[PDB]
Parts: structure tokens; C-alpha cells; sequence
């Protein structure tokens, strides 16, 4: 039971977030807010998602379901309607560094 080195959540998990700072053009590690996206649907949405698969934290999809969001990569995409929306929120993260 080892685990860690390279999985479909985090494959996800840096796939979402990459999408996400593309969108932003961010070279860093980004937060994806789950309610500013939940709160406003209309303006933060993730796209080219597959069938039967919303966005929502890929710590909950299924081990097929995540494969197949990792397989509509090429397609998924982050629309970024509303910018401001995310700005302000609390500002600073402060915790540990990861890379």
C-alpha cells in the first residue's frame, strides 16, 4: 500500500490549478476557490470536463473518474469570466512551501 509518487488526484490536483493559473498566467501554485466558483457559477467555471464529471475537488472523484479528467485535459479548461470576483477574500496564504 505505497502511495504518493505520482496519482491521479494530484495529477488532477496540478492539472486543475495549472488550467486555473494559466488562466492567469501564474508560474506558481495556485489555490482554486471552491465557493467564490460555487457563489458565482456564472463567471468561475471549469470547462472541457468529461461526461459525468463536474468540478468539484478531484479528492472525491472516483480513480476512473479522475483518469478520464486527466484524458479530457486537452480539453479542460478554466474560464476566469469574473477577475476581480477572486480578489479579495483575506489575502495572504502563510503555511508551508511545497517545491
Amino acid at each position: 500500500g505505497s502511495s504518493g509518487s505520482s496519482g491521479l488526484r494530484k495529477q488532477v490536483e496540478e492539472l486543475f490549478e495549472r488550467k486555473y493559473a494559466q488562466a492567469i498566467k501564474a508560474k506558481g501554485p495556485v489555490t482554486i476557490p471552491y465557493p467564490l466558483f460555487q457563489s458565482h457559477v456564472e463567471d468561475l467555471y471549469v470547462e472541457g470536463l468529461p461526461e459525468g464529471i463536474p468540478f468539484r475537488r478531484p479528492s472525491t472523484y472516483g480513480i476512473p473518474r479522475l483518469e478520464r479528467i486527466l484524458l479530457a485535459k486537452e480539453r479542460i479548461r478554466f474560464v476566469i469570466k469574473k477577475h476581480e470576483l477572486l480578489n479579495s477574500t483575506r489575502e495572504d496564504l502563510s503555511g508551508p512551501s511545497s517545491g
